[PDB]
Order: structure tokens, then C-alpha cells, then sequence
């Protein structure tokens, strides 16, 4: 199994419009073959500092929806909303 | 109300995955019947082979620090800090 980390960085007043890009990038993954879970989150300690993770059967299930079109208005509003961002994959062990 | 989700982002030596290996376990046990501990979880990067993860689920930021502030607790995480060179703890909410 792959874990995805995406951490970012959302700028005050960012909320709403980056929770909404999350939710639309969801709704993608939702049904996506190999999607096991995903969540969004925000630390507890830094306010800024959001999390976008998710947990898929293989890395190739997240490359297929990864390499899927639309995604342009996908990515879009991610870049929009947040000042910073991460991408580290994981295996489950 | 929120669930807490914690990352614990370690580096791990060369030689030291076994024994890291047995840390994990050796916390896993400590949560096992913790009030609102949910789930754990371990990963390893597949960039940096060095680079691990251990990812916990807690039903709210509470029931997770009413087990961290607990005094029995410090001795716990030294296993975790003595299999690992660096160590960061960051907490989240879950938001959806």
C-alpha cells in the first residue's frame, strides 16, 4: 500500500476556497479504483499547516488517477489557495 | 469532536531498522487499550529509505492528550527516540 502526504501551507482567510478545492479532489478520489482513504487536516499547532493524505493499494492505483484528465481545474485552485506545497509517498509496512 | 491525526516523522540509521522495528511494536502495545486511540500505522519513504513514518488516529485532540500527560508516558517514546537520529511530532485535526 502507498501513503500520500501532501502538506501545504494556507495563507490567512484561506480556508474556505482551499477546503473546497480539497472536497472536489475528493469527490475524484472517491471513486477512483485503488482508493483506500483519504483525509483533510489541519495541525493543531500551526494553523497554517494543512495535511491532504490518503492511502491507495499500490502506487501505479494513484498513478492511473493521478495521470486522469481534468485535473487541470483540479490543480488550478490548490495553487491558488496555499503558499507552499509537499508531496512525499510512503509504503505501508 | 474532531479526531486527531498524528504524524511522527523519524530518520532511522543504517543497521537501526530492526530495532526500530521492535520500538514501533513497543508503543503499539502502551496505546493497545488507550481511552479513544483509534488506529497506527507504519511507513517507510520510498525515496529516502531512512525516512519513516509512525501515524496514529485518536478520536479527539483530548483522549490523546489525556494519554500523553499521563506520567507513565515519557519512558515510551525513548524507545522510539533511542532507534531514531531525528525526530518530528506534529498533530492534526481531522477537517474532513
Amino acid at each position: 500500500h502507498l501513503r500520500i502526504l501532501f502538506l501545504v501551507r494556507v495563507e490567512d482567510g484561506g480556508e474556505e476556497d482551499f477546503r473546497t478545492a480539497y472536497e472536489q479532489i475528493r469527490w475524484t478520489v472517491a471513486a477512483a479504483d485503488g482508493h483506500i482513504a483519504d483525509q483533510l487536516c489541519q495541525s493543531t499547532v500551526d494553523p497554517h499547516e494543512w495535511l491532504i493524505t490518503s492511502e491507495w493499494e499500490s502506487a501505479g492505483h494513484y498513478t492511473a488517477w493521478a495521470r486522469h484528465e481534468g485535473h487541470r481545474d483540479l490543480a488550478a485552485p490548490i495553487v491558488a489557495t496555499t503558499s507552499s506545497r509537499i508531496h512525499k509517498p510512503f509504503a505501508v509496512r
